[PDB]
């Protein structure tokens, strides 16, 4: 069972602490949501240490649809409305209109261009016009309350950054197997081993926030 | 120079004929746009023969942001408005709001789910509600006139399908190098060799349409 499979990463508190420490060191982590939800593992990286090589890894190993998780304040600062008014997607994933950096990029898709666009959007001094729309980076609005309000990877990502003392912005992308099927827990653990990436779950995060009166 | 590099695929007419023949056989092709434009090569597949293995190849070898090129009529039939009203992206790429199949899929990202969503959207009997919005497939509206009106991969894709006698819908995604840089003409030719994919250019297509009074 999943809990058993993740015992080798530690108990849930340790799984969380190790994930926060990796983010502080500028490395990436792997977050699983609930098995009854998507049952998917996302590579997560902090924006402030994001490199081209980290972006290249997400693109060649994940779905390629790399999302920027932002606070509501930061999405508002950028004037990013939701992509659609009545979002009838399954999880109601909070996609804004997509974005490209307006300067410093060419077609927008190269790993470097995506990082340039991500760092431009996430800049606390960003202004709306720094971003052309549409583009090849996909922002997601994290709910206030984080994973204590919505058990999504979006909220997990921004919560991880805050809990780690980092700028509240991170990127994510779903781990995909070579044959196009989505990575399940055994493949996610194995990929974390290869790439020295801690593995944790939203459930670990909820327990942790609800054991250390953590309001972010 | 590029023209020289592509002489080994034939003269421009032959490059086009070989691309149309591969599509009819259900294989994929590689389309380059103008060197002064994006200078990028897209893997293109026809929707009607699209398989999970073909979708898995685009995801692990390309940007992962897989687009469905549709006619204006078909995008209208699906009630797909442009993602943004004032599109200030560089090429004014005609992104609609993104889509997922409403039935037959789980999270939407697996290669199989994307094909399910693509085949649902492209179905000539499709209705708007067959697609949830937003999602993980990105439709693009091809301009009337095709590449004789707009020299984009979008129009190249739908034009290729029509010229080949196929249903006017195809998918595309930009060929990406392992390190995240975008594939340039030498890498595109080499990738076409490996995967037995013809290579052609929008310029080949414009010449061809303007040498065989081809109005589609
Ligand atoms: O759809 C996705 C991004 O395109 C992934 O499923 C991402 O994890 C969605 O976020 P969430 O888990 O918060 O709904
Ligand atoms: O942006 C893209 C898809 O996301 C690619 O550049 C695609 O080729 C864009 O289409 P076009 O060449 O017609 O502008
Ligand atoms: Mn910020
Ligand atoms: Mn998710
Ligand atoms: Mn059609
Ligand atoms: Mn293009």
């Amino acid at each position: 069972n999943q809990s058993s499979l993740l015992a080798e990463f530690g108990d849930p508190i340790t799984r969380v602490e190790n994930a926060l420490q990796a983010l502080r060191e500028g490395r990436g982590v792997l977050l699983l949501d609930d098995e009854d939800r998507e049952n998917e593992g996302d590579i997560i990286y902090a924006v402030e240490s994001l490199t081209t090589a980290q972006m290249a890894l997400m693109i060649r190993e994940c779905s390629g649809i790399v999302c920027l998780c932002l606070t509501e304040a930061q999405a508002d600062r950028l004037a990013l409305p939701p992509m659609v008014v009545n979002n009838n997607s399954a999880n109601q994933t909070a996609f804004t209109v997509s974005i490209e950096a307006k300067h410093g990029v060419t077609t927008g898709v190269s790993a470097q261009d995506r990082v340039t666009t991500i760092k431009t959007a996430a800049n606390p001094q960003a202004k709306p016009e720094d971003l052309a729309r549409p583009g090849h980076v996909f922002p997601l609005r994290a709910r206030a309350g984080g994973v204590l309000a919505r058990r999504g990877h979006t909220e997990g990502t921004v919560d991880l950054m805050q809990m780690a003392g980092l700028q509240p912005a991170g990127v994510l992308c779903e781990l995909t197997n070579p044959d196009g099927s989505m990575a399940k827990t055994p493949e996610i653990i194995e990929f974390g081993k290869l790439h020295n990436m801690p593995v944790l779950t939203i459930e670990d995060m909820v327990q942790y926030r609800i054991q250390f009166d953590l309001k972010l």
